């Protein structure tokens, strides 16, 4: 009758709450508790107990864990309305424009995180921005961006946030992506847990999102 | 070719005012001032105190009234508040009209934030017991943004500014709250001295963007008067 669920705050901004939303349709008397985490943070929860499942954007791998990979959503750069990456419909954007940019990284969390993530993505690729300057959170990187500060990648689905002068840019490079899994304990088997994944696969379904297995 | 501390401004904020008009004050400064080095700290209005003491920053934007002697400050404007509900909630279906507190009361009502105090959530229950109301539903969490995720979940609703409205998520809904006094304050506070010329300029962006916006303010508002 109580499921503690783990996420990264950026799922708030997107996809997360239609699933819980629908998910209490199916239990009406269940008790859904959610804790703001990082994906490292999140497995060591599992382990301990504290949480049942977690929606994390990093691949930790951990005999104790399984995770499944739920969908790759794609990286967009977040900028100022007036910066030379908005001036660039017509032909795209690709990460080696970015790399003189100021870069507004998150979270300030220990590592790995969603920086490293991003600065891997660069590094794939032989790249290596020199100005990241590290920020609390996505909204802060965003607002910080509106008020001039510089630039951000950002998963697609933060365009829910729509400040002023602030402009969502994608990027041309097929492996601009953050994918988003689910990690749940390794001999997890509850009906519950069942329950949530089924739903992620009927918004999904309804979403036209490529379903998982 | 680093730039002077003399030339160089520190602005500290509450992180909810990235969501109003904040950011387009400060890229307008530094529009205007391209000599001028300006940091920003995302801050709560009682560190803003000690900070601007010490001279950590220059100016504090922040939505509480601490009293300080070695601190002044200038009320901006008093914001409204809205109450974020699901898009399926009855009271969405005032949307147009707006709600009053008193509609609000047996309600599931997320209260945020969860740590510092004095805060958000108590200045928003003070509202409420200031007109003998007393909502028997207080969930409290710890951010904005888990208050507006739970709320989009379908969990329950949230009293927030009005500024809010720039966070449009899937199936939730920003609904008018019709009581008079249902705001919140946003303030500039400075050292108790005299503003340096730097202070004054920024005072100058807030009183043009503020009239873009249509903002009625009193006379002599942010207005500097020299001392010769
Ligand atoms: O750091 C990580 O593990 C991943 C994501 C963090 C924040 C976010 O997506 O908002």
């Amino acid at each position: 009758k109580t499921i503690r669920i783990g996420f990264v705050g950026s799922l708030l901004f997107g996809l997360l709450p239609r699933i819980i939303h629908l998910y209490r349709q199916a239990h009406p008397n269940l008790r859904i508790e959610l804790y703001e985490m990082g994906t490292k943070a999140q497995t060591e929860a599992l382990k301990e107990g504290r949480i049942d499942a977690g929606f994390g954007r990093l691949k930790i791998s951990d005999p104790a864990i399984k995770r499944t990979l739920l969908r790759n959503e794609r990286l967009m750069v977040a900028v100022h309305a007036s910066h030379p990456l908005n001036q660039m419909k017509d032909k795209g954007v690709h990460l080696n424009d970015l790399i003189d940019e100021k870069i507004l990284l998150y979270p300030s969390s220990p590592k790995p995180n969603f920086s490293t993530h991003v600065m891997n993505i660069f590094s794939d690729h032989g790249l290596e921005p020199t100005k990241i300057n590290e920020v609390r959170e996505v909204q802060l990187a965003l607002g910080l961006v509106a008020a001039g500060e510089g630039i951000s990648l950002v998963p697609a689905s933060t365009q829910s946030i729509q400040l002023f002068n602030l402009s969502y840019v994608p990027l041309l490079d097929p492996d601009a992506i953050t994918p988003i899994y689910i990690a749940v304990r390794n001999m997890e088997e509850s009906t519950y847990i069942y329950s949530l994944y089924e739903t992620i696969r009927q918004i999904y379904a309804y979403e036209g999102f490529t379903e998982p297995p």
